């Protein structure tokens, strides 16, 4: 298509880059995931084989893993500090991609 709208999602809070519509990934089948954490917040996560403009935290922990065989680390904005989602590593077909929460991302155009 010629001037898509809906190409890249940046952070929410600030505008930095952080991924596109083309790297969605269906895990399971299914881009979106709808899990909870031990203190009860609800995230709508949809999952990219791809992202860029993070931060990540730390090192990989499998607590509580939503995603099974995988460990995660945090992943912040790497411009404004916003909890943006999750790394996952050490896991099979992908060994590795991003969790990143919906309603933290402002989709639009590209570049
Ligand atoms: O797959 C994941 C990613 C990390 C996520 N997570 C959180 O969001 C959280 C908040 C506070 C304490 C502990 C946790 C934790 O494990 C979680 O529960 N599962
Ligand atoms: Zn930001």
């Amino acid at each position: 298509v010629l001037a898509p709208g809906a190409s890249i999602f940046r952070c929410r809070q600030c505008g930095q880059t952080i991924s596109r519509r083309d790297w969605l990934l269906p895990m399971g089948g299914d881009h979106e995931h709808v899990v909870f954490n031990p203190a009860g917040m609800i995230f709508r996560v949809w999952c990219f084989s791809l992202a860029q403009g993070l931060r990540l935290i730390g090192a990989p922990s499998g607590e509580f893993s939503w995603f099974k065989g995988y460990d995660w680390t945090i992943a912040l904005c790497g411009q404004c500090g916003s909890h943006l989602g999750w790394h996952y590593e050490g896991g099979s077909q992908p060994q590795t991609f991003f969790g990143l929460i919906k309603d933290r991302l402002a989709e639009g155009p590209a570049d």
